[PDB]
RNA sequence: UUUUUUUUUU
């Protein structure tokens, strides 16, 4: 509102002001009506910058919105308004994100042939897409390659390859890596100590990622929500889950305010466990403390109610689930295709697989697999044939 | 003023 009043004066609005405020709506998630603010900057002959273009370019690609966030980028060039690094960075990371690592590589090349050097942040986004892609070596290899262009590895770079190096179950490896950037000036910070101590407790050594909990509370760390979120997940997992709604409490008293993630790792550890009741207790909770459940709360209760075989129930909360505009996933569809199917209800899975392909949502592997499975002890083979 | 790392669901 401070917009039109400020216009309403005598203050000519700046592209600064423009740029915020998309910035602001691209956050705050309103996708849609960031669009309409750059048409009508444009309008008012208010010219968008590389910054406008770079912001709505960033929330396009964190909507899934990649082809359009291209369609900018197209649109930008045509105006002579040059992408720069950032722009790139961006595109880089929207690609590697939407399993694209090959196009992304594609435009790391691109921007050297423009004579835009790629700075740490590209060097960060690369290694990231690198590991998540299972190539931990080539990772490393850009590792090397920027400190042979005299980039400078921040914490960031060396909490990404900790987290790659845990992921690919090179825990020695990792921990070894933490005493390097220990011995230089960069000094760990929260992310660093939860990603070991995830991995520390993926890896079923619970004791040793405590020990790190309390090494990073001495150090002067302050340990965050996601940090808590990582124990309460890795009790949940070990089985100990009395010990995990002790951590919840605690974080509580130590003024760590649970979020969605909290919520859903309980009622995950919950249902897994077969504690129904407690978990759709603590669904409620949420609810009435005001933490919205969002997609993962849904799939995490439609999945434990399958798995105990109470088909109705969890069907019911996929209907309340769309009732409160809470948009369903791939993960929604797989999880109850899978009961359906596992229920001899085929046909209702198909349909299933019609509506989730009728709402634009990619079927992924597991739901091509499922249906497969599904078509043959049926048993219709023919049928499956054409399905695929 | 915009870009990178850690935790939860099939």
């Amino acid at each position: 509102e401070l917009f039109a009043e400020l216009r309403r004066q005598g203050v000519a609005p700046t592209v600064v002001t423009y740029n915020t405020l998309i910035d602001g709506l691209c956050k705050a998630g309103k996708l849609d009506e960031a669009l309409k603010l750059f048409e009508e900057m444009v309008e008012k002959g208010i010219k968008p910058d590389v910054v406008t273009y770079n912001t709505l370019i960033d929330g396009l690609c964190k909507a899934g919105k990649l082809d359009e966030a291209l369609k900018l980028f197209e649109e930008m060039v045509e105006k002579g308004i040059k992408p720069d690094v950032v722009t790139y960075n961006t595109l880089i990371d929207g690609l590697c994100k939407a399993g694209k690592l090959d196009e992304a590589l594609k435009l790391f090349e691109e921007m050297v042939e423009k004579g835009i050097k790629p700075d740490v942040v590209t060097y960060n986004t690369l290694i990231d897409g690198l590991c998540k892609a299972g190539k931990l070596d080539e990772a490393l290899k850009l590792f090397e390659e920027m400190v042979e262009k005299g980039i400078k590895p921040d914490v960031v770079t060396y909490n990404t390859l900790i987290d790659g190096l845990c992921k690919a179950g090179k825990l020695d490896e990792a921990l070894k890596l933490f005493e390097e950037m220990v011995e230089k000036g960069i000094k760990p910070d929260v992310v660093t100590y939860n990603t070991l101590i995830d991995g520390l407790c993926k890896a079923g050594k619970l004791d040793e990622a405590l020990k790190l909990f309390e090494e990073m509370v001495e150090k002067g760390i302050k340990p965050d929500v996601v940090t808590y979120n990582t124990l309460i997940d890795g009790l949940c997992k070990a089985g100990k889950l009395d010990e995990a709604l002790k951590l919840f409490e605690e974080m509580v008293e130590k003024g760590i305010k649970p979020d969605v993630v909290t919520y859903n790792t309980l009622i995950d550890g919950l249902c897994k466990a077969g504690k129904l009741d407690e978990a759709l207790k603590l669904f409620e909770e949420m609810v009435e403390k005001g933490i919205k459940p969002d997609v993962v709360t849904y799939n995490t209760l439609i999945d434990g109610l399958c798995k105990a075989g109470k088909l109705d129930e969890a069907l019911k909360l996929f209907e309340e689930m769309v009732e409160k505009g809470i948009k369903p996933d791939v993960v929604t569809y797989n999880t109850l295709i899978d009961g359906l199917c596992k229920a001899g209800k085929l046909d209702e899975a198909l349909k299933l697989f019609e509506e989730m392909v009728e709402k634009g949502i990619k079927p992924d592997e597991l739901t091509y697999r499922r249906v497969v499975e599904s078509y043959c002890r049926a048993k219709r083979f023919e049928e499956a044939r054409g399905f695929l």
